[PDB]
């Protein structure tokens, strides 16, 4: 509830969609075909369990995992919506952060809500800022996530 | 955390389901067939990007958009569940509100949670009240949404 | 925001998946086949309207209902993710609690966030702890849910 947060993390989320042939490498999978509302994959719904790394390499030792879903939701351009949990299980942090909101893909930056937390993040609340770092067609993307907590207990 | 909220909005959400033949007019689409648990569409899951208007006309200039999903979830009557973001991008408001909860369709009024907000709505929390204004078969519905924020920063 | 909560409930949630042939007994249904990312049902997505009971008997008089969804989300073992509403409509409690987070099935205990509440639970926030009480193959499971509110208005 102010400018500077009480806890700030910056790290990278990676998504490697299952393509029918890459079980070992994939971190996510679409569960439905898009219904066909426009040409930007409206309604394509993806469940993921992806790594959170401090650098841009999806093979780096993860500091957390992101588990949840996203879907595309715009008829005339790409737009998406997310709800997920960051799961920490390291000597450094043990706990979870729950996040949801609109991933406005057409914007240079966009904010989602940190709606709760557990463990070391008990009762957290704040903002999760997304910036796109890289996308490669429909096969891979990497998001820089900046977690800014404004309630820290 | 009291009777009167610190910010109160009242406006209308519109949903025009994709029917296979109305790409230009539709605002939402079902992504699955209902599995068949009863006759009230249990499990039908809809993603939407619909207009929020100050009057009851779905063609009015929107003051915001609602992006997210709903699904039906009752075996013996209609009931639904929502999670979505109200996205404001006007000279008046720029920001988002994140909302989720049970849309108890059989009740004259029902409340969902405002679980967070961003931008001009940074760290908002409160209640979103739904009343049904009109439904037309399975083709269209309009909900009056009353947003009552009880934390305003 | 402390050790002892301001309100604590402990009760059992029951899930009886629709199997194609048990409409009257089922409380939930999968809406998609799993896409095939591993052998632990990654991406299987289930919508539910199940009873909340004070004892372990799914036929006991419910004290509330749980309405929402879960999905499985791990490639190499079982893991799940939940978002739902506890709906109270008794002489004792009338209101709702909104809950979401990672149901870390491989852990003896795990915590989800109580992100909001309505009615008698207006503006609640806290933690929902899950422990598995029983699972029977893929047909039935029972979770002991411990609701710990840390903001009570
Ligand atoms: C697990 O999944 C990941 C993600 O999909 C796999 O990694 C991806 O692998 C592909 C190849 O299969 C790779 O694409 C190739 O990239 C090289 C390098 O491109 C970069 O460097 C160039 C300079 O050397 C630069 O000029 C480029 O702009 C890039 O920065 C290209 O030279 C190749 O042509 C190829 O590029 C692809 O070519 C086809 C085209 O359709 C496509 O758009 C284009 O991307 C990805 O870069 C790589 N991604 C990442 C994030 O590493 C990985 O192999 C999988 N692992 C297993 C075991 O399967
Ligand atoms: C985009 O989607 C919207 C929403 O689906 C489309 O608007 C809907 O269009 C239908 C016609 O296709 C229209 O239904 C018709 O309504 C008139 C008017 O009914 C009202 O006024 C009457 C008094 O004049 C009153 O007596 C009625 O009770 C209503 O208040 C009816 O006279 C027609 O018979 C028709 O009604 C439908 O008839 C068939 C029946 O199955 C159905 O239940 C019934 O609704 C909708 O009213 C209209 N909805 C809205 C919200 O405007 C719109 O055309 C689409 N646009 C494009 C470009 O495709
Ligand atoms: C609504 O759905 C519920 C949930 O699916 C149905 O209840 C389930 O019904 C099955 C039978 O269809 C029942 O399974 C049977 O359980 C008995 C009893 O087992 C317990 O007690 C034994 C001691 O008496 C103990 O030794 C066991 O370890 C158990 O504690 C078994 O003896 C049967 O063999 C059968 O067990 C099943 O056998 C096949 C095997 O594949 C399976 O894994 C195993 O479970 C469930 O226990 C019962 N569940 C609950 C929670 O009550 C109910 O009938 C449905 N109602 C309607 C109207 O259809
Ligand atoms: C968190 O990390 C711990 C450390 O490995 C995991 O638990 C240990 O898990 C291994 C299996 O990988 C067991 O063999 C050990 O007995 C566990 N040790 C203890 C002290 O519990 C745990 O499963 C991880 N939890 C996650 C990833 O959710
Ligand atoms: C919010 O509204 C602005 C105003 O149009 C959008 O951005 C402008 O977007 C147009 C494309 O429609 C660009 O051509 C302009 O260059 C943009 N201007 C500026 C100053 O950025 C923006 O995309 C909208 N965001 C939404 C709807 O999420
Ligand atoms: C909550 O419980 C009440 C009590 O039954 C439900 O409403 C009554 O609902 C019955 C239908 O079962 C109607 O015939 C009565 O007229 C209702 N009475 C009043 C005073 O409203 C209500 O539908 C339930 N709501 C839920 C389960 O969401
Ligand atoms: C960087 C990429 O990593 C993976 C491999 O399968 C690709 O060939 C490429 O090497
Ligand atoms: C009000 C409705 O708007 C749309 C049209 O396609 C219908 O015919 C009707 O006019
Ligand atoms: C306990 C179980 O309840 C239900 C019945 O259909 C089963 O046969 C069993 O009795």
């Amino acid at each position: 509830d102010q400018k500077k947060p009480c806890k700030h993390f910056s790290f990278y989320f990676h998504d490697i969609l299952y393509d029918g042939d890459n079980v070992a490498n994939a971190t996510s999978a679409a569960i439905v075909s898009p219904p066909g509302l426009g040409n930007f994959k409206f309604g394509k719904f993806v469940i993921f369990d992806g790594p959170i790394t401090m650098d841009k390499n999806y093979l780096s030792k993860p500091v957390a995992r992101a588990q949840g879903f996203y879907f595309y939701d715009m008829k005339m351009d790409f737009n998406s919506w997310f709800s997920y949990t960051l799961v920490f299980n390291s000597t450094e942090h043990k706990g979870t952060l729950n996040i949801m909101g609109a991933d406005l893909m057409m914007e240079p930056t966009r904010d989602l809500s940190v709606v709760g937390g557990t463990g070391d993040f008990f009762m957290a609340r704040g903002i999760a800022t997304f910036v796109t770092d890289l996308f490669q067609g429909a096969k891979y993307f990497r998001v820089k996530m900046d977690i800014k907590l404004y309630e820290c207990y």
